[PDB]
C-alpha cells in the first residue's frame, strides 16, 4: 500500500522546488485531517518556508502543484488536501490484488526488542503479563515493516534464589548428577527451599556455597541450575505457546563474564566513587547515582544491564533498542542509557535506544491488582479464569451447533486470549490500566469480542452470496470500485490510511492508535453496510435479484486490513459460528 502521507510529502516537495528552486531541504509537513471541516490532509509547509507572507507562499506551491494520480483539490483555507475517487478505488484494487504491506525500506535495521523478563522460579505476574503482550505486538509490527528484529527474553536466571533451589535439588534428588530427576511444579520446588532456608541452619550456609560454586561454574554446580532452568524454559513455552509469543531466551547469565569489563572501563574512564566499600557510578542530569559493585565485591543489576546493553551496541551493532519495562522502571533505564552516553557507547542521534513504558495494574476498585490477599494473582489463574469465562458464554448457546475442535479451543482460546490481549493494547500503554473482564468480554463496543464478531460477519458477505475466492479474485482484477455513495467513500478512505497509522507507531511505539484504527475501521463498515445494499432481495419472496461485485470488494478490503491489523495485535480469528 502506498504511504499518503509520503506521497504526499513527494507531490509538494516537487511544487516546493518547482516555486522556490533555491531552497535546497525545505520542510515538508503534511498531516491528516483535522476535521472539523472539509480536507483529508494538510500541506503546512508555507509557514515553514516562510521564516526560512505565509499565504502568498501556499497560494503559489499550490500553484505549481505537478501532475499527480492522488489530488483532487485544494483550499487555502495552511493547504487543506482533497483525494481523488479514482486514485482511491485503484488503490483498494492493488490491496485485493497484491496484498497488504508496507512499503519498503532500502535497509533493514537491526532492532532488538527486550520484553517479558520473568525471574526463574519466582512468580509471573500481570506487570509481566503487559511487557509479553506489549513486546510481542511491537515486535511483530517491525518485522511487518521489514526490520530484522531480535526477541530477547532477559530471564532472570542468575540470581540469589539459586542457592537455595540448588541445595533443596541435592537433598531431594541427589541422583541429579545421573539421571535427570522429576523436579515437577518448579513454584512448588522453590517455596519449599525458602521455607528450608527461613528454618534451617545448615541448608542456609549450603545455599550460599552453591552460589559461590555456581559463580566459579563447578560442574554439578552448573548441572543442577541447567536442569531447574530447563524445567522452567518448559514451564513458561506454555505460557508463550498460549499466548503465541517468540523470543529468545538471553538471561542475566549470558553477560556474566562481560561485568569485569564494564567495571575496568567506569574505573579507567574516571567515572567512580566509592562509598562504604561500595563503587558507584554519577550520571548526568541524574541525582541517584548507579551502584555497580557492592560491599562484598558482588555485582548488581546495573552492572548487568550496562553488560546488556554495551553487549547489544558493539556485538549486535543494533541500529535500535527497545525495553519493554513498567513506569516503575523508567528512572533506571533513562540513568542505564545516560551512562552509555556518557561513556561514548551510542549516539541518539545515530542509535534509538528506547524505554517502552506501562502502567501499573489496577482492579475495578481502582487500587492495586492483588488477590484476597495479598500474594500477587498468576498468569495461569488469569488465563484460566478467562477460559473458563470465555466457555460460559459460548455455553450460551454454542452446544451442538459447532464441533469441539472448533469450539472447546477454536472459539474459547480466540475470544479469551483475543479480549486480554486488545483490553491492554486498547489502551495507551503509560497510564494505569484497570483490568476487567467484565469490560473485556463484552459483545458491544471496543472489544476484541465485538471485532472478532465483526470480523466473521464482513468475511461472509462474499461467501454467503455463493462467490467464491475465484470469482472475487477475478471480479478485482477487472472491476472498478465505486464510490460514489457518502459511505462507501468514507470507508474506501479509512481503507487507505493503515499505513500512516502504522508509520507513526513505529515511531512512538503507542500501539493503542492501531487499535483506535481498527475499531473506526469496523465502525466505518458498518455505516457501509447498513446504508448500502451488497445483496439486492425481492420484498415478499426474499429472491436474489443482484450482486453488486464492488461493494463485496469493499467487504474484502476492509477483511484483509483488519487481518493485517489482528495479526500486529496478537489476535487470532476463528471463522465457524
Amino acid at each position: 500500500m502506498i504511504n499518503i502521507i509520503s506521497r504526499l510529502q513527494e507531490v509538494f516537495g516537487h511544487a516546493i522546488k518547482a516555486a522556490y528552486p533555491d531552497l535546497e531541504n525545505p520542510p515538508l509537513l503534511v498531516t491528516p485531517s483535522q476535521q472539523a471541516k472539509f480536507g483529508d490532509y494538510q500541506c503546512n509547509s508555507a509557514m515553514g518556508i516562510s521564516q526560512m507572507n505565509p499565504r502568498e507562499i501556499a497560494e503559489n506551491i499550490t500553484k505549481h502543484l505537478p501532475d499527480n494520480e492522488c489530488i483532487e483539490k485544494v483550499e487555502i483555507a495552511f493547504i487543506n488536501v482533497h483525494l481523488r475517487k479514482d486514485f482511491v478505488s485503484e488503490q483498494l484494487t492493488s490491496l485485493l490484488v497484491n496484498g497488504v504491506q508496507l512499503p519498503a525500506l532500502g535497509e533493514n535495521k537491526k532492532v532488538i526488542v527486550d520484553f517479558s523478563s520473568p525471574n526463574i522460579a519466582k512468580e509471573m505476574h500481570v506487570g509481566h503479563l503487559r511487557s509479553t503482550i506489549i513486546g510481542e505486538s511491537i515486535s511483530r509490527l517491525f518485522e511487518f515493516a521489514g526490520y530484522d528484529v531480535l526477541r530477547l527474553n532477559h530471564v532472570g536466571d542468575w540470581g540469589t534464589q539459586f542457592g537455595m533451589l540448588i541445595a533443596h535439588l541435592q537433598d531431594k534428588f541427589p541422583d541429579y548428577l545421573t539421571v535427570s530427576p522429576p523436579i515437577g511444579d518448579l513454584q512448588v520446588f522453590y517455596k519449599e527451599s525458602k521455607k528450608r532456608f527461613d528454618t534451617e541452619e545448615e541448608f542456609k550456609k549450603r545455599a550460599y556455597q552453591c552460589v559461590v560454586l555456581l559463580q566459579g561454574k563447578n560442574p554439578d554446580i552448573t548441572k543442577a541450575w541447567k536442569l531447574i532452568c530447563d524445567v522452567s524454559r518448559q514451564e513458561l513455552n506454555k505460557i508463550y505457546d498460549a499466548l503465541d509469543v517468540s523470543l529468545i531466551e538471553r538471561g542475566e547469565s549470558f553477560y556474566q563474564d562481560r561485568m569485569n569489563d564494564i567495571v575496568k572501563e567506569f574505573e579507567d574512564r574516571g567515572f567512580v566513587q566509592v562509598d562504604d566499600g561500595r563503587k558507584i557510578v554519577f550520571v548526568p542530569g541524574c541525582s541517584i547515582p548507579l551502584t555497580i559493585v557492592k560491599s562484598d565485591g558482588g555485582y548488581t543489576y546495573d552492572t548487568s544491564d550496562l553488560a546488556a546493553i554495551k553487549q547489544r551496541l558493539f556485538e549486535e551493532k543494533a541500529d535500535m533498542i527497545i525495553y519493554v519495562v513498567d513506569n516503575g522502571q523508567s528512572v533506571h533505564f533513562q540513568t542505564i542509557f545516560a551512562a552509555a552516553q556518557m561513556i561514548g557507547w551510542y549516539d541518539p542521534k545515530v542509535t534509538r535506544v528506547f524505554h517502552a513504558g506501562f502502567g501499573v495494574v489496577l482492579g475495578e476498585d481502582k487500587k492495586k491488582f492483588k488477590t484476597r490477599s495479598g500474594e500477587t494473582v498468576r498468569l495461569m489463574d488469569l488465563l484460566g479464569e478467562g477460559l473458563k469465562r470465555s466457555m460460559d458464554k459460548l455455553k450460551e448457546k454454542e452446544r451442538d451447533k459447532v464441533l469441539t475442535a472448533e469450539e472447546l479451543n477454536a472459539a474459547q482460546t480466540s475470544v479469551a486470549y483475543g479480549c486480554i490481549k486488545y483490553a491492554d493494547l486498547s489502551h495507551n500503554r503509560l497510564n494505569d490500566y484497570i483490568f476487567s473482564f467484565d469490560k473485556m468480554l463484552d459483545d458491544r463496543g471496543n472489544t476484541a469480542a465485538y471485532l472478532l464478531y465483526a470480523f466473521t460477519r464482513i468475511r461472509s458477505i462474499a461467501r454467503l452470496a455463493n462467490i467464491d475466492e475465484e470469482m472475487l479474485q477475478k471480479a478485482a482484477r477487472e472491476t472498478k470500485i465505486l464510490l460514489d455513495h457518502e459511505k462507501e467513500w468514507k470507508l474506501g478512505r479509512c481503507i487507505l490510511r493503515f499505513p500512516e497509522i502504522l508509520q507513526k507507531i513505529l515511531d512512538d511505539l503507542f500501539l493503542h492508535t492501531l487499535c483506535d484504527y481498527i475499531y473506526e475501521l469496523a465502525t466505518a463498515f458498518t455505516e457501509f453496510y447498513d446504508s448500502c445494499y451488497c445483496v439486492e432481495k425481492d420484498r415478499q419472496t426474499g429472491k436474489i435479484l443482484k450482486v453488486n461485485m464492488w461493494r463485496m470488494l469493499l467487504c474484502e478490503a476492509v477483511a484483509a486490513v483488519m487481518a493485517k491489523g489482528f495479526d500486529i495485535l496478537g489476535i487470532k480469528p476463528v471463522q465457524r459460528m
